[PDB]
């Protein structure tokens, strides 16, 4: 059976249960849907979840967790041995939701169900675009082409303050690189294909800035603002 050792230390090694399907693994920005069971070596359940998903960097559990994922496929189902120093380290953990003790060792089962792919965009890598239902294929808007989208702009708590181009509305065009909307979306649109569906996370400063937006509710200034934005179709220029 295969036994990975993934961080090439020892730190931790992957043992494959069930492979996965396809070639692809997730990514730091991605966000990934898993479910595990965190044991100590003696078989008590520190932790457990039939479903949770974070984002790969930020990690979740323990640095094993998005360490493990990164080399996983969709379907993939894991057992990992980890060393304290890729567990919870010196510290341990207390006890609330199995406390693990200082310098314990984990047993973790962990399946890796599916994620979203989320691309960094701009020179800054401050734009992140994840892909919610994937367009067709291969080619993108160029810069001045004319795109159609349809899109609502939220805020983190979850507050739609704007929703232009859906159905039920005239349509909403607009020419990339024109200006023709928030920078974040301008770059955002370069990045996707027709038919995508994607949310746009997009600071302030390729937002509306710092001053307020007047919408259905009045964007703060200084708001990162999450954008949905469906691609209807485009013309390149």
């Amino acid at each position: 059976t295969s036994v990975r050792d993934i961080a090439k230390d020892g730190g931790i090694f992957k043992k494959i249960l069930k492979e996965g399907d396809k070639w692809e693994n997730p990514k730091d920005p991605d966000e990934v849907f898993v479910k595990y069971e965190a044991r100590l070596e003696d078989g008590t359940v520190v932790s457990k979840s039939e479903g949770v998903e974070f984002t790969v960097k930020d990690g979740h559990l323990c640095p094993a967790l998005a360490k493990a994922v990164k080399t996983m496929k969709k379907g993939e189902k894991v057992l990992l041995a980890v060393k304290p120093q890729y567990g919870f380290g010196e510290m341990g953990r207390p006890a609330a939701g199995g406390a693990v003790p200082p310098n314990a060792s984990l047993v973790i089962d962990l399946e890796l169900v599916s994620w979203k792919t989320v691309t960094e965009i701009g020179d800054d890598k401050k734009i992140l675009k994840k892909v919610l239902k994937e367009x067709e294929g291969y080619e993108r808007p160029n810069e001045g082409a004319v795109v159609t989208v349809k899109i609502t702009g939220k805020l983190q708590d979850g507050t739609v303050f704007l929703k232009k181009g859906h159905d039920e509305q005239e349509p909403f065009e607009f020419k990339t690189d024109e200006e023709a909307v928030i920078e974040g979306l301008d770059r955002a649109v370069l990045n996707m294909k027709k038919g995508e569906v994607a949310l746009v996370t997009i600071p302030p400063e390729y937002a509306y800035g710092s001053t307020e937006s007047k919408q259905d509710a009045i964007v703060p200034p200084n708001s990162t603002v999450i954008y949905e934005v469906e691609l209807v179709s485009f013309v390149k220029d």
